[PDB]
């Protein structure tokens, strides 16, 4: 009944976007560090009702790899989300610009990334902006998927819902959602982990855009591997991607199958 500022104190800002505010505060009694998600509802005539939508797919989420969602207040036009606080920050911050990391640390993001994707479409929740702004690292350095402000029900009561709406980010976006009218939902995850994979190993997207008109989407498609930064790439890892970057999503490799890649199951050392 009290004020949010009376029972928090905001330590540090954690990111700034259009519509919202990330805060770290610390309760003034329990001293337990959480992340605020403050939201000013007045920035848009939708955002009363997306910002409803993103509280109840928060509220389905319970899993390791997944930012857990505390709760939410409302004082006036403001929406405070309490979240867990990924003290890692994020995987984006990891990536050496064309660079990427050691193959093993790639690796390991990526089992956990599958983790999390996995049980997002078995609750029948799409993610639809993965990219590694977006996957948080705890002080363990385990990775978290966030941010459901543009995440949808795909599937509802065994029913599957295709999608028809342009979202996300270019670089990460699968061909379909460019061109076809309707789209299946977990083919546009799997691409875009594969965008992910891509940047953990090599540092650089590889194409602005998965369109006819994009060279760099041509020159995949014609498997010229030699250039960058699909020569950064072992070849065990590029056999998984050439797997995930297929443009026809009905021929797309399937997470269980992505789990029987000889890559993803390859032992690693440092
Ligand atoms: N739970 C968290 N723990 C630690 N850092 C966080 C957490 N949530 C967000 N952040 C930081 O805040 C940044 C932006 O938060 P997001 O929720 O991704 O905001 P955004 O989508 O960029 O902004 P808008 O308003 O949706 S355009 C992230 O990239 C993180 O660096
Ligand atoms: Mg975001
Ligand atoms: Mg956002």
């Amino acid at each position: 009944a009290v004020p949010f500022v009376e029972d928090w104190r905001l330590v540090q800002t954690l990111g700034e976007g259009a519509y919202g505010e990330v805060q770290l505060a610390v309760n003034r009694v329990t001293e337990e560090a959480v992340a605020v998600k403050i939201v000013d509802m007045k920035r848009a005539v939708d955002c009363p009702e997306n910002i409803k939508k993103e509280i109840c797919i928060n509220k389905m989420l319970n899993h390791e790899n997944v930012v857990k969602f505390y709760g939410h207040r409302r004082e006036g036009n403001i929406q405070y989300l309490f979240l867990e606080y990924c003290s890692g920050g994020e995987l984006f911050d990891r990536i050496e610009p064309d660079i990427g990391m050691p193959e093993p640390d790639a690796q390991r993001f990526f089992h956990q990334l599958m983790a999390g994707v996995v049980y997002l479409h078995g609750i029948g929740i799409t993610h639809r902006d993965i990219k590694p702004e977006n996957l948080l690292l705890d002080e363990r350095d385990n990775l978290k998927i966030s941010d459901f402000g543009l995440a949808t029900v795909f599937r509802y009561n065994n029913r599957e819902r295709l999608l028809n709406k342009m979202c996300g980010t270019l670089p990460y976006v699968a061909p379909e959602l460019l061109k076809r009218r309707e789209f299946h939902a977990e083919p546009v995850d799997v691409w875009s982990c594969g965008i992910v994979l891509t940047a953990m190993l090599a540092g650089e997207l590889p194409w602005d855009q998965p369109s006819d008109s994009c060279q760099e989407y041509s020159d995949w498609k014609e498997k010229k591997t030699y250039l960058n930064p699909w020569k950064k790439i072992d070849s065990a890892p590029l056999a998984l991607l050439h797997k995930i970057l297929v443009e026809n999503p009905s021929a797309r490799i399937t997470i269980p199958d992505i789990k029987k890649d000889r890559w993803y199951n390859k032992p690693l050392k440092k």
